[PDB]
């Protein structure tokens, strides 16, 4: 019914029954340090390395140089992909309206013939601009235009509780076709990472929380 | 003359729980957190009305495009495109362009009249204003004579019925879809909280979503 | 010397209240949605009429008279007949799709016109709510009405009613609950308070059936 | 160290080690239907019957006629005490300033030579007048002037949780010399009434919750 | 030259828990719900300073009148009237008449100078403003060289340290008095949360209030 | 290729962080009152100076330099000597009893003057807080400083910091807890996150003694 794109992130394409729905956005929400940026980098990296699908990474608060430096933790050379024209890192770092940003993103997608897009994290621009009032409207604008473009998008968001609202403004999951929750639960002085696919409109997926670890090779999910 | 009559949904298990289906000529609120099956329920209500009883339906969408409603319904082997082309289903696009309630209600009445519709699904910041506006909608749908499913959002599995804390009190009928997380596993359940002027089963009934749509099971099952 | 009470004839209730509702006073009936508030308030009037020939005035704020009448047919009650016979008056204060003191005067006009002994009223700042609810309860008391007034609440074991004041201005308070535990619902009724008189304490389970509300003994089911 | 006045309410003078501190105010707080008005009526009634100490009852929302009628539940004839000049029921029923009310109360105390005063409930006037802003200030005014007068006062207040703040505005206990909490706890579908003396400045008292019942004879506390 | 020195309170048990008493020349916040023993603690601090060490004290009261402070202290057999008449204790009446902080601080400094006081007790709506103003007071008391107990209110036994959520962060030293209700019984406990630049015992220590004042006991006692 | 780290020499910490704090970045250290935040931040500079001759700048917002110095004598540290020798600079931003970008320029002036490699910063609308904290972290990064910045929180197992944003703009996050259970306190340290590198997970108990912070093994005591 709906076609999916392989993420090649260990375990994820099993949990999602094939990968992420093509041409749609997937919200990846989680508290700080849960692995959201990593998930969004792996998504682009694997598309390039495994499938020669170019990617655009939109960063708000982290600098492109820090994204590149941090990815060396995993032995991934993103500078080389940028040099080869296969990755573009769009720096979106400092009435509220995402129209201008959407034009920039669209330019990059057409220029680099990108099939994958990662946006990390649009929560920060809403919050820095004090734009909670229009989050539902502007996220809708962004999600809708990315769909018109045909991009397959990972969109990260913040949340402040492990078991609580999906995201910070309490509306983000409802305008998203697809929702993944990363958790980092503290119990008995120990942390455990888990991943959940809450929803994929129009298709099936495994349910509940699945454990994962972050290693030198990135995210490893165990699809019990 | 007699107590209220019901219209069969044909959603497996639901007509048992509702003691006959949804109260005719009224609206039923179906509330749930994200991914609980709300849009599915409202689609299945229309689809079954068309296939089983040749009762035309109007689907009102506020954020999903008609194309995506049609695409997603193929997950269950339902061909909504065929139904739209036969004039049995009309998808009213009220989604924004990548709010006027009176204008909306007029469009809905227009569609109900044009397509002879007997079923309607509507899917989906002061609580005082929400109460007044939802009341107007419910009341005018009842004047038109529609049997309606209207979905609403909620945030917590075992908190308020719906986002604003008022929606269930202006509704005649309320169904709650939950997606309960316990010990890392999810369990879907459906509950008929209330049907004014008629009987229904009580409590949460477990259900699944499969290639066949929603299938509801007996109490404490699964 | 006690407070005089009028029988509700609602199965079990007149035992729990030790004689029924205090006459000439208002009783708050609070509950989450679908707990039986409107039913309790209709059954109070209906029984008043059928058992005692005591006329009743039903004040509706959101449901229409025709829907009230239709819904009561669930219980085999013919409210339309009672309106035709002048025994029941349904005052429609529900808004048209498409002022407190004024409403009170229409209520009093109805009470005097129909010589009603029973009144049911069904159903954003706590200060204003407290002041206006006090004026309504006080005016009904001066009129001599015995009143059931319903209110909303949003949690089964939280505040008595939405604004956190409603129970303090009421002489009498009844709480209807619909408790969800282990995927099952259990309806319970509690008389929290009756000023000046006695009543059973705590929660009593009840059912709603074809014959209305039926309240059961302690710790039952 | 500080002299106390017997309440003669069954069990209470044991819990308070002698009764209420003379010349001071005692806050009696509780959720609705916990017995606050009853406690405040018994305090005056017993002063009159047992000790020929006249009393003034200040009522805000309940009418004097209802106070009198309700007290017949217990076989107490308050109309007769009013007729004999031993009880005065002051009807205080409908910038915020209790000065005028305080003058009325003072007039009644002097006129009737009252030793006991019950005020039930000043919470309602604060709330009806939307005067949360000045609760601490105005309660202080009232408590201080009653102390200057020499009255021994029971002052009831509302609260909305059994285990939670002492009173509605979160300040009332701090301007009171003495604090009593009435609770009506629901557990396992059963209610239990308890009374606690939280604090009596400058003197001793029993601690914790003590069970009580309300009967035809009024409040019965069991001072375990 | 060396780490901070302490002044003995002589409150039974307290100087053990504080590893020597209260840090000299600083303020110690003593926070508690109503009836926890805050005023008692602050009175005992001065009284013991006078009786045991001939160190004069100033008591600043904001709501209890001096007459009532004196009256209530007779519960413990303490004759504060005698101490005021000997010029060893001064009760500064800052209570309202049945707010100017700079003016208050000047009066406190005046009293400290007039009576040669070495100990001070102060007893007792935007959190930002409270933070700034409390900071000014603490800082100016430290400039004067007072060793001070300052009491504050709190609402919950195991919630915020104090009413506004900022008071402990501008204090050098924090003591929490609790009155914990469990199974219908109350248990009083005292905790030294923090003393900057010095050591102290940790956790809650049970205490009683009796005719002798506050008596603190070893851990897990009673 | 890893992220380079600088050793804190705080007992146990450099093991938990797998080498120390990421160089040229800021580390958030959040905690309720009296959890050891100022101590952690002083020990970071002190060890930098004593172990590695790396000068440090301490920015204080409420405690005075003289109190910082007095309090450190608890640990047998002579900070006054280090200020005299030009190895430690305490920037006083505390208010006098009786503008972000400006503060940043005074910090940078201090860093350049004293050739500091280490910086500690100690310590009402979430939007504004997020924007200003981002500007500070970004400017410190451009300057090249390795920074410890303390923040407050009010619950041991609640939000990381007061405004619910502080941890998201930080590259590195450490949480100090002081957990009260059964009338006993237990101090724990947690490294929540270090962008781009590895670290041990969960809570590690620690003590504060005459020698500063000592962090213990897993599940200890
Ligand atoms: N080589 C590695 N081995 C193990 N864990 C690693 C490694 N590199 C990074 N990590 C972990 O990955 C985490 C970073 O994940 P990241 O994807 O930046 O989280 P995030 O959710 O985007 N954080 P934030 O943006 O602040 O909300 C670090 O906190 C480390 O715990
Ligand atoms: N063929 C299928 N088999 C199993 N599950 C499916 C299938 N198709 C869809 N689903 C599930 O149905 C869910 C979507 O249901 P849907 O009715 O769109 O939820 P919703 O409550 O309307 N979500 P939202 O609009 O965000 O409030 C997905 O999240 C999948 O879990
Ligand atoms: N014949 C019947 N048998 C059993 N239950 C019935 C019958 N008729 C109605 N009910 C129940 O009565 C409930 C309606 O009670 P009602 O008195 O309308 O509640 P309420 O508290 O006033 N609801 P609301 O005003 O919408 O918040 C329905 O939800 C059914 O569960
Ligand atoms: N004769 C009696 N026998 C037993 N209980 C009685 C009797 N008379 C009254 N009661 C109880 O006393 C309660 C009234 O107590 P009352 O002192 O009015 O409470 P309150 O706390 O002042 N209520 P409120 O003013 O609404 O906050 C009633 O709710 C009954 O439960
Ligand atoms: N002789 C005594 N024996 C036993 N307990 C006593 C004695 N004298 C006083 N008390 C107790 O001490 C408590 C008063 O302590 P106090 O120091 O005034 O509390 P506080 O915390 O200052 N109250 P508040 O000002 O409302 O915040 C009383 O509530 C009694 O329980
Ligand atoms: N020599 C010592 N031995 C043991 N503990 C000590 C010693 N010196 C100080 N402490 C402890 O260290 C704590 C102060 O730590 P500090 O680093 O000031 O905490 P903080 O989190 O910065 N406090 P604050 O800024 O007031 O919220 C004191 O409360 C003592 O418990
Ligand atoms: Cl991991
Ligand atoms: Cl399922
Ligand atoms: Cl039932
Ligand atoms: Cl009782
Ligand atoms: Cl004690
Ligand atoms: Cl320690
Ligand atoms: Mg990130
Ligand atoms: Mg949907
Ligand atoms: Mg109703
Ligand atoms: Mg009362
Ligand atoms: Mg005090
Ligand atoms: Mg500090």
């Amino acid at each position: 019914a709906i076609a999916k794109m392989r993420t090649m992130i260990e375990g994820f394409d099993d949990i999602s029954h094939g990968g992420l729905p093509i041409g749609r956005s997937t919200l990846v929400s989680g508290t700080s340090g849960t692995g959201k940026t990593l998930f969004s980098i792996q998504f682009l990296y694997n598309g390039i390395i495994e499938f020669d699908e170019p990617g655009v990474f939109v960063t708000f608060e982290e600098t492109p140089q820090d994204i590149i430096k941090n990815a060396r933790s995993f032995g991934w050379d993103l500078a080389k992909l940028v040099d080869e024209g296969k990755l573009f890192i769009l720096d979106a770092s400092p009435g509220f309206d995402l129209s201008a940003l959407i034009e920039r993103i669209n330019y990059a997608i057409q220029k680099y013939r990108a099939r994958r897009v990662s946006i990390d994290s649009v929560t920060s621009v809403f919050q820095q601009y004090d734009a909670s009032s229009v989050v539902r409207r502007e996220l809708f604008r962004l999600v809708a235009r990315l769909k018109q473009i045909g991009a397959t998008t990972v969109m990260t968001t913040e949340r402040i509780e492990e078991y609580g609202p999906i995201a910070r403004y309490g509306v983000e999951e409802f305008v998203s076709d697809n929702v993944v929750i990363l958790r980092n639960v503290l119990e008995g002085e120990r942390r455990r990472r888990t991943l959940e696919i809450l929803k994929l409109r129009g298709t099936s997926h495994m349910k509940g929380e699945y454990p994962f670890t972050i290693t030198d090779h990135g995210i490893n999910i165990f699809p019990l």
